[PDB]
């Protein structure tokens, strides 16, 4: 389950990159349900088109676990609430999931659920003690920001 | 004046800075040109689009110049393979045009500008527009995208 840290260029074995749609955590299970499933790339310039229309879309490197999606992708925004206001704050989040795979069915796999207010990743082990068999994707992986020095 | 660039085979998977832009048949006319959003600039630390209104067709295109430099009311434009008169040559090229919407009001000379045609759309002359007395356009041509061809 890949954390990878957003860089361009590097996954050599790529012909193309990735594009999403993003949801809010915050904005909770309705955005999720209703971005669009199915994005296309066709033509000489691989434009590249949804079913539906939607106003949040990202790029993304073609990587692995990302272009094995197809169907259903989505990317979901987290963002931070420390105790101590002078506490080195954790950086927001990029969550990639898998709508088709909504099923819950690994134990060592996680899954997006509602939470309180938003939404929260969760273990399948966990979910199963909770009687849920229907999440809605499974956590392909995770975005951190661009990094260097 | 105005950069004509070939799209490489694998050149937007080895780019290192991208960008994304609304893209709109031309022709489909003016109505869908106007429709697209504005405020696609890329936000955050995930350069997360957040645009005005939803939209279904977009490209990536990698971060040239003139493009990043755009900002708000980048378009690309989608003009079609026409076909030659001689139909064993092939098809005339796909065509990707990039438009600057903020840049609409008609200013240089040597520009280019894409107006309104009977068969969907067309580039015209700064100078020519000028003359006609055609203030306003639809956009400012800001680059030109050939497709990868094998030879």
């Amino acid at each position: 389950i890949p954390v990878v840290r957003l860089k361009f260029g590097e996954v050599a074995e790529a012909t193309s990159v990735v594009v999403l749609p993003v949801c809010k955590a915050e904005e909770g299970e309705k955005k999720i349900l209703e971005a669009p499933m199915e994005i296309i790339a066709g033509g000489d310039f691989k434009v590249v088109e949804a079913e539906k229309g939607w106003k949040r879309w990202v790029v993304l490197p073609s990587w692995n676990p990302v272009a094995a999606i197809g169907k259903g992708g989505v990317a979901v925004s987290f963002r931070d609430r420390k105790v101590l206001p002078w506490d080195g704050k954790e950086e927001p989040l990029l969550v990639v999931a898998d709508r088709v795979r909504n099923v819950v069915e690994a134990d060592d796999g996680y899954y997006l659920v509602v939470a309180e207010n938003g939404l929260k990743l969760e273990k399948g082990s966990d979910l199963k003690a909770r009687e849920v068999k229907e999440s809605l994707g499974m956590v392909v992986l995770v975005v951190r920001p661009p990094r260097e020095d």
